[PDB]
């Protein structure tokens, strides 16, 4: 049968799926480990035990225990991102997408899931992967991974809890496609693991990652990278806010033995109510447990590893939206409302220069507002929110994915780079906010295609050439149709620094990505603050 | 007789002389001191003892002793600037035109030369106040002062060289014509005294020292204001040069009675050959012996003074060219040449940043670095070249007068601001150089008027508009005409900050003189040198 599948770990039942008038062959559910439940909470993962009989992969799994965003009940907007499953400490698994009929050896695609290392769910609407896998014919993956406390919860020297066990159950799942896609259709020696956000600061670190790396042939970050200010901490941070997490709780905190058997004993629900309260700073754009700079997962700081080459060489297709930080400003800034133009007035444009650069001292403040005023102007409302929203963005996104690119591009063997600027015509943020975190997704994933969503034919037109970029990178390493008479999407080099626009118009390439305020936020400002 | 004047120090005749198909009276030479010579050198100015007879002043005196430019040898654009007079130390003398008929109760315009305080002379052919006198009937005076070592040697805590005594002599000679200058047909309590450059900052001294202030009524500040940075320096730092110079001439350093000693003893080109060498750091536009923070002559330090309004309140009139640098970098940085486009490379841009800021650490002058490239074309040489322009001229003169002209408005009776941007059409420097220091002088001075010079009919009107600005706000304290229909030039306020373009165009009104740079010239970058 077109549904049954034997594995390594066992048989498989999988369920056939409706797309776009016709169908394939979808797997959810697939357990890739034991479930990370009592006394294994906060370990590293173990191998699932295989298992007799068929497994029942006709349903979506449960989704990881994780914070769930309240701020705006009922609005579509906020809610397509929380779980639409039942949160679990069971829920690592992962879902396959096979075209039909089943192929013998073709393109991998994995998909890592991004929500700043707190949140996120492979079983989102956005991240169906049918319509992919359907309309580039490949085999589409989706794994999951242990977020907040539960996956990155660090108490370096401890094997209880030693740290970056979420990035281990990615690593996992990769594990068993590596060892498993080729029952299913799929060329193990060819495959793409892509990811947004952190999912994209995911993808980033196996390709430092000495044990990664062996895994996966290329890859594919999108708004997010390995290097971003607030993907990853050193371990005194780390073991600093897990003793504060354990005295939220009132827990024993003479010894780690104390402190994470008390934390074993804690609902999950119980763990991420008190999550927040142990940020250093007063902050937007910072997450509680993160990766973390261990020397084991990850040999030596980042920097030093970008430095000298100390990484996967393959090809890279990554790039950006337009307005990475109005989401981040919308939640935890003064001054903005999802209801309201937001025009911000001075007071709250250096409030909010502040909490977006939480570790800075005064003259590092100083130095960004500068950086971002326009002096002959300064008090009108929609300059300062545009500064803001850029800041915001430049500072945890496109500097750092800039300063990877470049360093990457010295060893590598080919990248690509897009800025992804085009506004989907249906979005229900304001339109203060811009192209949004995360919403370059929807045009990956194609939900374009389907008529019901309301998408205009360019919107189509654009989700299908994204999609055809993304597929042919995964198969080729080149995004491009060798014999084409379509524009060409151009190599990114140490020289030429080019890059092209992603929207609904006619390609454009351009050169230096923000150089001016990347020089700024990758040369002068940490040069400042460590003299200072 | 119309030349027979008898004034308080004894009788002058002046001699009849030729403007524009007509004639005024000038009397040139008047001694307002006793010739500052021999043991007197370094000493603050004594009056001029009255003499019997008449003093003949039909011509030119002796310029005061200098460093002579010879980098160009027979350039006119250099040698303009130079003595056109015989040197010597025996210079303090003043001239004055008067029209014909001679006025009752006139305005007076007292012309301050300029030339960074090391140079100078009143005798020449741009300073001709004949044409400014005869065209908007005023009495004209240009004085003289000691420049260099004999004008600004500083040994605080002995009287024999105090320093500061090239401002006194501009003070002996203003207390002349207020005691004076009725007998020439001049209201003594109607005198502007005005100035370029080193010219500017002694008024806007003047304006600072409380010995000055009621010896004048307004005053004009052109391209120069009394905090730029180099206008003058510590007690400390003035000794160290004063002990650095006798050094060069093997004097005995024991005592300041031994040192001065040493230096009275040595011909007046022997300190000028090694003045030079005192400076503390490898520079431009910073000169060796210029006015000191003493407590006497400045009461406090002079931000001090600007902050607590502590300065003569009345109307003021300043503006700054186009091009301020350009001159510098002409004559001490590398790359730049009098014959040649000077297009700069990075390598040239950033020793020219290291010479624009000597006393910048190296945070600063990558603070500055960052804050005049565009890195979207870093290896454009036009853009380097005027990029270092306008470093030059942005932290020597224009943003330091703009701090000066906020801090002065606040307690001040009426500002008026000018931005000046034209190029002259027969100017002999290169096109590279622009709008150039010093260069608006001559349409002050009505030189255009003159055919023979070779000016465009715009640029004579261009005069007469300027020749008419300064002297109506001369005797009125407004540059406009009451009930006129021209443009008007409007008040600048602490509110608004409006400022006009001074061309041969029809006037346009801006607001904020170059605020970016200025915020980051005046706010930012002395933050940050003093915190690191």
């Amino acid at each position: 049968s077109e549904l049954l599948v034997n594995t390594k770990s066992g048989k498989v039942m999988g369920t056939r799926v409706p797309v776009l008038s016709s169908h394939i062959s979808a797997f959810l559910g697939i357990p890739f480990a034991e479930p990370p439940v009592g006394n294994m909470r906060f370990r590293r993962p173990e191998p699932k035990k295989p298992w007799s009989g068929v497994w029942n992969a006709s349903t979506y799994p449960n989704n990881c225990q994780q914070y769930v965003d309240e701020q705006f009940p009922g609005f579509s907007g906020s809610e397509m991102w929380n779980p639409n499953r039942e949160m679990s400490e069971d829920c690592l698994y992962l879902n396959i997408w096979v075209p039909s009929p089943r192929p013998k050896s073709t393109t991998v695609m994995v998909w890592i899931y991004g929500g700043g290392f707190y949140s996120g769910s492979s079983t989102l609407d956005v991240y169906n992967g049918k319509y992919l896998a359907y309309t580039e014919e490949v085999v589409l993956v989706s794994l999951s991974y242990r977020v907040g406390a539960f996956g990155f919860l660090a108490l370096h020297g401890s094997q209880e809890a030693p740290g970056n066990v979420g990035l281990l159950d990615q690593r996992m799942a990769l594990q068993w496609v590596h060892d498993n896609i080729q029952f299913f259709g799929g060329d193990p020696k060819t495959v793409t693991i892509f990811g947004e956000s952190a999912g994209g600061a995911s993808v980033g670190m196996h390709i430092l990652s000495p044990g990664s790396r062996d895994l996966f042939r290329r890859a594919i970050l999108q708004s997010g990278s390995p290097n971003c200010p607030w993907a990853s901490v050193s371990v005194a941070e780390g073991r600093r806010r897990a003793v504060e997490l354990g005295r939220n709780l009132n827990c024993n905190l003479n010894s780690d033995e104390e402190l994470i058997h008390c934390l074993r004993e804690k609902k999950p629900q119980e763990l991420i109510d008190v999550e927040w309260n142990v940020l250093p700073f007063d902050s937007i754009f910072r997450f509680s447990f993160v990766p973390v700079i261990d020397g084991e997962f990850f040999p030596t700081s980042l920097e030093s590893m970008l430095n000298s080459g100390n990484f996967k060489k393959t090809q890279i297709l990554l790039g950006v939206n337009k307005d990475e930080g109005s989401f981040f400003l919308l939640y935890g800034a003064p001054g903005f409302s999802k209801d309201s133009e937001s025009k911000i007035s001075r007071e709250d444009f250096m409030s909010g220069v502040k909490l977006s650069v939480p570790h800075a001292n005064d003259l590092g403040l100083d130095a960004v507002t500068l950086q971002y005023t326009d002096w002959m102007d300064d008090n009108n409302g929609i300059k300062n929110r545009d500064g803001l929203d850029d800041i915001v963005g430049d500072h945890n996104v496109i500097c750092p994915l800039m300063h990877f690119v470049n360093k990457y591009t010295k060893f590598g063997n080919g990248t690509y780079l897009y800025f992804f600027n085009h506004r989907a015509s249906n979005l229900v943020w304001p339109e203060w906010m811009g192209v949004i975190h995360g919403y370059e997704i929807e045009f990956v994933f194609g939900l374009p295609l389907v008529k019901e969503l309301n998408y205009t034919a360019e919107e189509e037109a654009l989700s299908r050439r994204i999609m055809h970029y993304w597929a042919t990178f995964a198969k080729t390493g080149n995004p491009n149709e060798p014999h084409s008479q379509e524009s060409k999407w151009p190599l990114f080099t140490t020289k030429e620094q080019k890059f092209i626009d992603l929207n609904t118009e006619p390609m454009k390439v351009h050169q230096r990505l923000r150089v001016q305020m990347c020089v700024f936020w990758n040369q002068f400002l940490p040069k400042l603050l460590n003299a200072t």
